């Protein structure tokens, strides 16, 4: 309860103190942009969230370029609920990606040589600062700036069009924002990301990763949580709580492998399972932080040990499946989150 406090406000001082960090990325990204706009695949890119991975980590940086994509044919791959073909409808007024079309269907691999590609050439073209670029080891391309900075940059596709029929069901913030939120949140556009399954194909990726901060900013059954004394909740708080644990422990443990393959989002997609189970306020009282943190943990740990967990948009889609991570690891957290619990969090400090 005063030791989660404490860590919050730790990390609360690293995040807002003086750092030009910020400043050399966005003097490289906005060359880049400028760079990408002037070919002929590529004119309409620009950035998503006009971000941070880690907590720990303030150095590194996640960006993420989009790419409008008018009259999308998607194809879903093999059942997967969250994988596609991108092909494109019979509306021939030249298509700018036709240069990456492999028969009908839109090429990941190709997309991203290119982009690679191009943004190689404005690297080797930048004075001012040293900036050098990693091998492609996806996550699309990582920058390096003054040899403490890093950036990953993402290449998006973005649809206006209505999200796909797999997200149906999710979106179950119904009985804590409404269902009128709900519909005014499936009025924004989706995006695609490459990568596969399980040889290569050229399937893309459904990616919501500009809804986080859609609910983060307005969190709560009542309009005015947090805007005043009588109303304020801890929810922020939980999640951040919840991303350092993981964090803390992928540091203490990254000479092994097993937790290799578990990831903030993990963490953001139980902690808004467990909003969707306690929907209101009160059970997200200031006062009650570490009790709030705790429901957290428990239901993280009961989706270990059941090894479910449904993605937040695609509700068939579980993230804990046996395929995707082996019981051996789920296994591994459980035993260290466990441990973590009964021994007042050591890892925080
Ligand atoms: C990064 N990665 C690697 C693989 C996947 C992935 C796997 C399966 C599916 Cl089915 C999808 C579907 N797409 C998808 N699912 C999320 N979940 C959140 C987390 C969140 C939860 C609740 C509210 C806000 C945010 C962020 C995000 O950007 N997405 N994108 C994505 N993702
Ligand atoms: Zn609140």
């Amino acid at each position: 309860a005063s030791k989660l406090r404490a860590v919050l406000e730790k990390l609360k001082l690293s995040r807002d103190d003086i750092s030009t960090a910020a400043g050399m990325v966005k003097g490289v990204v906005d060359h880049l942009l400028l760079r990408l706009k002037c070919d002929s695949a590529f004119r309409g890119v620009g950035l998503l969230n006009t971000e941070h991975v880690k907590i720990s980590a303030p150095n590194e940086f996640d960006v993420m370029f989009k790419l409008e994509v008018p009259r999308i044919q998607l194809e879903e791959y093999s059942n997967t609920r969250a994988y596609y073909f991108v092909k494109f409808k019979r509306n021939p007024k030249e298509n700018p990606l036709s240069q990456f079309l492999e028969g009908e269907i839109l090429s990941a691999s190709k997309m991203l040589s290119k982009f690679r590609k191009i943004i190689k050439e404005e690297i080797n073209d930048i004075k001012d600062t040293d900036v050098i670029m990693k091998r492609k080891r996806s996550p699309a391309v990582t920058l390096l700036i003054s040899e403490k900075i890093s950036v990953d940059i993402t290449l998006a596709l973005e649809s206006k069009s209505s999200w796909p029929a797999s997200t149906q069901e999710g979106l179950r913030i119904q009985n804590w924002l409404s269902a009128k939120v709900r519909k005014q949140l499936r009025l924004k556009p989706f995006y695609l990301v490459p990568k596969h399954a399980k040889f290569q194909e050229e399937t893309w990726r459904l990616s919501f990763s500009h809804i986080e901060k859609e609910i983060l900013n307005n969190h709560g059954k009542s309009k005015t949580c947090c805007e005043n004394k009588e109303e304020k909740c801890c929810r922020k708080d939980c999640l951040k709580l919840m991303k350092y644990l993981l964090e803390q422990l992928k540091e203490r443990f990254k000479d092994k492998k097993h937790l290799d393959k578990f990831s903030s989002y993990h963490v953001k997609t139980a902690f808004f399972h467990v909003c969707t189970q306690n929907p209101q306020d009160s059970q997200w009282d200031r006062k009650d932080l570490g009790l709030c943190f705790d429901n957290c943990v428990t239901y993280f740990l009961q989706c270990l040990r059941t090894e479910k967990l449904e993605n937040y948009f695609i509700p068939e889609f579980n993230l804990f499946s046996s395929n995707l991570i082996d019981k051996r690891s789920k296994e591994f957290l459980t035993k260290q989150i466990e441990y973590e619990r009964n021994n007042e969090f050591p890892v925080f400090d």
